[PDB]
């Protein structure tokens, strides 16, 4: 399978700039490109990437999204002097031209097609193109908003034509609306376009009615355009993650795209003079990670905007870090989205209820400036540590490894004489392994996560949890697939327990989330809704120091454990410990693969979730959203 991350870049795209006074355009500078590449270099990230060279887009490739009359017109700008270039620029809105911009636009476009080819030929897992000019505002017959040609529109059309893809997702997390992309695929259901953008009730450029949440596409494309307008500035990490958990990801996983292309503008990060939002560069590490389980990880990131030269480099680094599979930074201080964001989320969910499974219940009323620096994200020396039953030899990826100390031995003796009596030296060995892997995870920073097969749950769980809390792990998220009770106290706020089980239990405290899913062909789509809309919002708000996965011997959800294992590594710097009760080489091989950063195989189509399951999930939201506001996807009613 594929490996590596492409970084397509070329200094030549910094060799055009604005040649006259124009405050509308003067933020779009060559240094945007040189600052981001140097930031990747400083942090050792450009060196870890497969460099792929740029090429020019050909004429036939430009004509996939643009008219001959507009190409012929742009093709004449290399011969223009400055007076003629200003006059040509004024025929369009918020855009300037340069003797060399036609040359660089073909390079930005060709660079994008290079990244599609490398990803679709499996020569790399994923990648990023650092390009100028941006593309997402550019239209069939017009330059607009610093954009000459629509790089990301090309990528989607090119990938349709030359790889016969039927389902491509475009995520535009730039702070501006990519109307050029919207127009190009408005009637196209094979390309799903999601955009969030500063809108402020249409007072913010480009001041377009069709950038509102009510633009869902046209004709056969109805439902495949999703606009999320931001109507106030100052949106934070919590707003962005609310948008992902309750709008984008539910549609994205149900759509099941065969390729993901990000219009990656970082004018949506704190410090940017255009966006005026407050999301930290670290959020982009997670926006990236949250989408990587789609399309077997085949993600093409294309640079759009981002104009604060400091926020810019930091955010490019967080994105590539995640593309390379480095551990995600912990996001603290998360909570409810602001009211304007909940209103926008509310509205787009309701208008899209006609078209998408996760929102379908919302339709029938039987249901209804300075900031701190990002800390270093080092890949752990060996990512994953596996402890199969003694004697069971397995073939592991290059970043996995098998397992005891003298200190670990005395600790197990100490634990045994105090709390457990217990003589089985096999159980006593799992306890010795649990301690040692945790010590390597929590203290060394040389190991990231791990999986240990165990015999008895009640002793190994209790031992793993208690030992983790003194590592110290201020907070532990526990995810348990199984029935019955675990030696897990959720009374003091140090521990949150997610329990996927079969028998509907009593809702206890607000530190438990219990999901009893009706068995059948529904279990997979039901589980993925709960994961994106319930498990991840709480977990992200809880911000644990360690994740403890636990699976009972009692297969039925072999198909979703990989996605959860992948997505839950957004928490706790990827530090997860999975206890598997009983040997099952299929589940253990899947756990290790996802844990080690391997590409996750797609889910494909699934029977829509059962109404009883959706009803069960919304009862959990109502019960928990007052404590865990990141669960909110409506505005709260005031007293
Ligand atoms: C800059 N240009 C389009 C940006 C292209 C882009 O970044 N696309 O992704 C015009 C819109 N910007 C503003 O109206 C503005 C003025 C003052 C303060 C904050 C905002
Ligand atoms: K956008
Ligand atoms: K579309
Ligand atoms: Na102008
Ligand atoms: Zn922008």
């Amino acid at each position: 399978a594929a490996s590596g991350s492409a970084l397509i870049f070329d200094e030549e795209m910094s060799r055009y700039k604005l040649l006259w006074t124009d405050p509308e355009c003067e933020i779009e500078v060559p240094e945007r490109l040189t600052v981001s590449y140097e930031a990747l270099r400083t942090h050792g990230l450009a060196q870890r990437c497969k460099a792929v060279p740029v090429r020019q887009a050909t004429e036939q490739e430009i004509l996939l999204a643009h008219s001959e009359e507009y190409l012929e017109a742009v093709k004449q700008t290399p011969g223009m002097n400055v007076e003629e270039l200003m006059a040509f620029s004024k025929k369009y809105n918020a855009v300037y031209f340069h003797q060399n911009i036609y040359h660089c636009a073909k390079l930005a476009a060709g660079a994008t097609l290079q990244l599609v080819d490398s990803v679709m030929k499996r020569e790399v897992r994923n990648g990023m193109a650092l390009v100028r000019p941006p593309g997402h505002h550019s239209q069939r017959s017009a330059a607009n908003g610093f954009c000459v040609f629509n790089n990301v529109a090309f990528a989607a059309l090119y990938a349709k034509k030359n790889y016969n893809l039927n389902r491509i997702l475009i995520v535009d997390w730039d702070v501006h609306h990519g109307q050029g992309i919207q127009y190009c695929f408005e009637e196209d259901p094979s390309v799903l376009y999601f955009s969030w953008h500063r809108y402020e009730h249409q007072s913010f450029w480009p001041n377009l009615p069709e950038s509102d949440y009510s633009s869902v596409g046209k004709g056969k494309g109805s439902g495949f355009n999703i606009n999320l307008p931001w109507n106030k500035v100052g949106m934070t990490n919590s707003d962005y993650l609310a948008a992902f958990f309750h709008v984008l990801l539910p549609v994205a996983y149900e759509f099941d795209p065969e390729l993901v292309i990000v219009s990656a503008g970082f004018d949506s990060a704190i410090g940017d003079p255009e966006g005026e939002m407050c999301a930290l560069p670290e959020i982009f590490a997670h926006l990236t990670h949250l989408l990587m389980p789609l399309a077997a990880g085949k993600m093409c990131v294309v640079l759009e905007g981002g104009y604060n030269l400091t926020s810019l480099g930091q955010s490019v680094c967080q994105t590539v870090h995640s593309l390379l599979g480095d551990p995600t930074p912990r996001i603290s201080g998360l909570g409810t989205a602001c009211d304007s964001a909940l209103e926008s989320i509310q509205n787009v969910r309701n208008v899209q209820s006609s078209y998408w499974s996760s929102f379908k219940h919302l339709a029938q009323s039987e249901t209804n400036i300075v900031w701190p620096e990002p800390l270093k994200r080092m890949p752990a020396s060996v990512r994953t540590v596996v402890v199969p039953p003694p004697g069971v030899e397995l073939t592991l990826p290059k970043n996995c490894q098998h397992s005891i100390s003298e200190s670990t031995a005395k600790e197990v003796q100490r634990i045994r004489d105090k709390h457990f009596d217990l003589t089985d030296q096999n159980i006593l060995r799992s306890l010795g392994n649990i301690i040692s892997v945790l010590d390597r995870m929590m203290r060394s920073d040389e190991v990231c996560n791990g999986c240990v097969v165990v015999s008895d749950l009640s002793v190994s769980v209790q031992c793993a949890l208690q030992h983790a809390l003194t590592e110290p792990a201020e907070r532990v998220l526990v995810v348990y697939v199984g029935d019955g009770e675990l030696p897990v106290k959720t009374n003091d706020g140090k521990v949150f327990l997610v329990q996927i089980c079969t028998k509907e239990t009593e809702d206890k405290c607000v530190n438990r989330l219990t999901l009893c899913l009706r068995e059948g062909e529904s279990l997979t789509a039901g589980f993925m809704q709960a994961l994106l809309g319930l498990i991840l919002p709480v977990a992200y708000e809880f911000n644990p120091a360690l994740v403890l996965g636990i699976v009972e011997e009692t297969t039925r959800l072999m198909r979703v454990w990989g996605h959860m294992t992948c997505l839950i590594q957004g928490l706790a710097r990827g530090r997860m410990l999975t206890l598997l009760q009983g040997y099952d080489k299929d589940l253990l091989e899947l756990t290790v693969s996802a844990l080690s950063g391997a590409s996750i195989s797609p889910l494909g189509p699934l029977r829509a979730p059962k109404p009883e399951d959706v009803e069960m999930m919304e009862k959990q939201r109502q019960r928990l959203q007052e404590r865990w506001g990141l669960l909110r996807c409506t505005v709260s009613e005031s007293w």
